[PDB]
């Protein structure tokens, strides 16, 4: 990405950060609401069946925290994210056996949210860059699966 691209990245990530937890909420519901076989993942809060539920879940809050919180210290590398890639892509190819396009579906309700939101931060330029670095982080993320032995 250019230096522009990624201050555009980080520019409406400081508005994520404003509420994590609010933001996590609503791209996990988005992605369990378009993609119902990715609940499954989460033995957790899997029965789940209602909005509403989702909502009040304090396990599915948390599980969102944790995704952006990471996913936010990733951003923040603008690419150099090696090592904050590795333990994810251990416990992500040979735990929880999360494939690639499962990433792409949490990419696309990220970039519905932040859009559905943040508008006035997130025109096309900003939607291109945000695109970029998810894209750059499902490539290298896909890279370390391999390694690993998982083809997903
Ligand atoms: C931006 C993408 C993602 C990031 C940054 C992320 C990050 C994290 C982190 C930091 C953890 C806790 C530590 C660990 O187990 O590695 C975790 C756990 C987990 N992740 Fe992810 N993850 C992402 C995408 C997904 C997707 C798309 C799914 C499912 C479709 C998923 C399923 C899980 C599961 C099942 C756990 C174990 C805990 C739980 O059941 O809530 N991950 N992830």
């Amino acid at each position: 990405l250019s230096e522009g691209e990624w201050q555009l990245v980080l520019h409406v990530w400081a508005k994520v950060e404003a509420d994590v937890a609010g933001h996590g909420q609503d791209i996990l519901i988005r992605l369990f609401k378009s993609h119902p076989e990715t609940l499954e993942k989460h033995d957790r809060f899997k029965h789940l069946k209602t909005e509403a539920e989702m909502k009040a879940s304090e396990d599915l809050k948390k599980a969102g925290v944790t995704v952006l919180t990471a996913l936010g210290a990733i951003l923040k590398k603008k690419g150099h994210h090696e090592a904050e890639l590795k333990p994810l892509a251990q416990s992500h190819a040979t735990k929880h056996k999360i494939p690639i396009k499962y990433l792409e579906f949490i990419s696309e309700a990220i970039i519905h949210v932040l859009h559905s939101r943040h508008p006035g931060d997130f025109g096309a330029d900003a939607q291109g860059a945000m695109n970029k670095a998810l894209e750059l982080f499902r490539k290298d993320i896909a890279a370390k699966y391999k390694e690993l032995g998982y083809q997903g």
